[PDB]
């Protein structure tokens, strides 16, 4: 199974869904230049093609497909947002068409639905919670505003073909009936088919119906049920975790949740607060931190180096050292420390904060990861494809208070 996602958050989202439903998954960030020496059930390629120039999105998508194809994928999934984010030139249609063309196929399904998570489709109209898409916040979206809730109309505006519908009344009759409707829509000259779902069992039916489709499109909802069918109901209970090795926590976020997670963890393990003044003027700071970390790698809980300070104290630093000057010092420090620790032999990295996580992954040079056991919603355990290194990247809002120790508790 090859998934081609139009954004990072969505790629991570569906990838977790595939794993939480029994499928071994590898999420590549961008089209890879080297083959995947690993045998997995699903490979998700994360792109930045939600609203970039349409010919770029098409070329990139075709490149992702060619790679996924070269690397064993036989079924493809074009993943987009559950709110159908696009415009009349919105790449959803162009990309679907390009993919259909390349594949020598002429029909596929459309479904940004996951009823349990407030994304329902009735009569082809998309609802976002209790209201129509056109009535939600999406109506005034900053990049891709949505003023029409009718999916067949939205797709028709940006597609080369015509969009049909498999209504609720027919989905509730089963997979076979859906296929009969698929056969009917195709005879009527439809190239795509929106499928209703006001309840999750409708995705379960569709999942079964599209079992032999060379290509399918949608949000995470369908992909999840496709994984559940392919796995036979298996869950993520047996997804991997880090094996025993040296671990380090690098916290840089100053969000309300992170500040509490740090305040709760410094109580449990060795902690060294990263001082911004020293990050910019002391040249031996990285060497000091490195020595300190490795000399505290034997405690019960991994040592933690953190920049995390209350949003109040942070704004005070931003207005004394400068927003960008202080941001760099912190990022360059974690990056150079993480590189030294990896060379030394640390195999598990637990980061906190969006920027801190990106910089550490950037420095270590990882291009993709094997998705593992879920530590918290949105925070799975990872393992680089390049080498046996595990990482837990926690954006500032995810995880409960005891996140740091918990992340470690599961593999001990």
């Amino acid at each position: 199974l090859g998934v081609i996602a139009d954004d990072f958050t969505g790629a991570s989202d569906i990838a977790s869904f595939l794993v939480e439903n029994g499928l071994s998954t590898v999420q590549m960030n961008g089209v890879p230049t080297q083959s995947l020496n690993s045998k997995v059930d699903a490979i998700v390629i994360s792109l930045k093609s939600r609203s970039n120039p349409v010919n770029e999105a098409i070329e990139q998508s075709l490149r992702a497909y060619q790679w996924l194809k070269e690397n064993g994928c036989t079924q493809f999934y074009f993943k987009y947002c559950s709110t159908f984010d696009s415009t009349a030139k919105g790449n959803i249609g162009p990309v679907t068409d390009a993919l259909l063309d390349e594949l020598n196929e002429d029909f596929t399904v459309i479904t940004p639905a996951l009823p349990v998570n407030g994304r329902t489709i009735f009569n082809g109209y998309l609802f976002v919670g209790d209201v129509l898409l056109s009535e939600s916040g999406m109506k005034n979206h900053p990049i891709t505003p949505m003023v029409d809730a009718n999916l067949m109309r939205l797709m028709d505006a940006q597609a080369k073909g015509k969009t049909g519908l498999v209504a609720y009344a027919d989905v509730i009759k089963g997979a076979s009936r859906v296929q009969e409707c698929f056969a009917e829509l195709k005879a009527q000259g439809y190239r795509y088919a929106v499928v209703d779902a006001v309840d999750n069992s409708q995705l379960e039916v569709l999942a079964e119906a599209v079992a032999d489709f060379k290509l399918v499109t949608g949000g995470s909802g369908l992909g999840a049920y496709m994984a559940a069918r392919l796995s036979g109901g298996k869950k993520g209970t047996n997804a991997f975790t880090p094996t025993k090795g040296k671990t380090v926590v690098l916290s840089g976020s100053c969000s309300v949740m992170t500040n509490k997670q740090v305040e709760k963890y410094r109580e449990k393990a060795p902690h060294f607060q990263l001082d911004v003044e020293q990050a910019i003027h002391n040249e031996n700071y990285i060497e000091q931190l490195y020595q300190w970390v490795i000399a505290n790698l034997d405690s019960e809980f991994a040592p933690m180096v953190y920049a995390t300070v209350p949003p109040d104290a942070l704004k005070a630093i931003q207005h004394q050292f400068g927003v960008d000057q202080a941001s760099h010092a912190i990022e360059n420090t974690f990056a150079k420390l993480a590189a030294k620790l990896k060379q030394y032999g640390v195999t598990n990295f637990i980061t906190a904060g969006g920027e801190t996580s990106s910089i550490v992954v950037q420095e270590l040079g990882f291009t993709g990861f094997h998705i593992g056991k879920q530590i918290a919603p949105g925070v799975p355990w990872l393992k680089a494809v390049e080498e046996d290194i595990f990482l837990a990247l926690k954006s500032g809002n995810f995880g409960k208070e005891d996140f740091f120790e918990y992340a470690q508790g599961m593999f001990l």
